[PDB]
């Protein structure tokens, strides 16, 4: 179905920036990659939540995707919820240049990430590999800095 | 699958609001409500445009949302684009307390809105009756005051 996605984020603070999906292919994977600018540098986790509800900024989103009802991973992990797209790196100017390839999440079909939320988050993820509660629901990534409500793009 | 939606308008000015959206029956009409402040009072047309991109702001939303190629048309209308949902009207104190129920947008399938752009207009909406070649397009509804993905709601 839809082969093209955009994401704008935005929050209370300066994290800002635009996220591009593509999935040439149904079946295949979907590149996703973009600038997001205002960070800390280093590691923020970079999930894609469950509901597109900004209502009360991004905490409404929920949880994170997790339609087969699994624990925290990292994106190349089996155990994985399907929205774990692991951690994004600032660098010292603050920006992160994404550049995700993941076949996983899709643009369409029961796994489609459409009118979900994308959420850069305040802290490292730990891929589900932290040793506590936390860890298996949301890698320790922390508070949620800027979102976005995913939408089909031209 | 999706059965509600949710929808935060935001744009450069005042206006402001959160749209809602229930659809009990994949083949049964979408209830659509919720408020919307900042209005100037009278008729502003209410549509669905095609892109939920806001990387411009709303302007990147694309053209009302049109699957069926068709001209542009009030919601009662047999000739209107999917995305035709007509007039929405602010009161004195500049709200507008939406209430519409349509039968061609969907929250699945062909006419899904889910991941497109709500768009609340500066002028009425003529209904496409309007004689010119900008009524057939837009309704004559002018600048887009203020937009928000349409995004999966719990
Ligand atoms: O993806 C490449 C450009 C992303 C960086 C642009 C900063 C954010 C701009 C606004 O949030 C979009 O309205
Ligand atoms: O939705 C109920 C009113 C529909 C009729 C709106 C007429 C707008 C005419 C304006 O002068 C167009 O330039
Ligand atoms: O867009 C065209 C449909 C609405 C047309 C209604 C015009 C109202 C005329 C009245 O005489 C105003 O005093
Ligand atoms: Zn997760
Ligand atoms: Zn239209």
């Amino acid at each position: 179905m839809a082969t093209k996605a955009v994401c704008v984020l935005k929050g209370d603070g300066p994290v800002q920036g635009i996220i591009n999906f593509e999935q040439k292919e149904s079946n295949g994977p979907v590149k996703v990659w973009g600038s997001i600018k205002g960070l800390t540098e280093g590691l923020h986790g970079f999930h894609v939540h469950e509901f597109g509800d900004n209502t009360a900024g991004c905490t409404s989103a929920g949880p994170h995707f997790n339609p087969l009802s699994r624990k925290h991973g990292g994106p190349k992990d089996e155990e994985r919820h399907v929205g774990d797209l692991g951690n994004v790196t600032a660098d010292k100017d603050g920006v992160a240049d994404v550049s995700i390839e993941d076949s996983v999440i899709s643009l369409s079909g029961d796994h489609c990430i459409i009118g979900r939320t994308l959420v850069v988050h305040e802290k490292a993820d730990d891929l589900g590999k932290g040793g506590n509660e936390e860890s298996t629901k949301t890698g320790n990534a922390g508070s949620r800095l800027a979102c976005g409500v995913i939408g089909i793009a031209q």
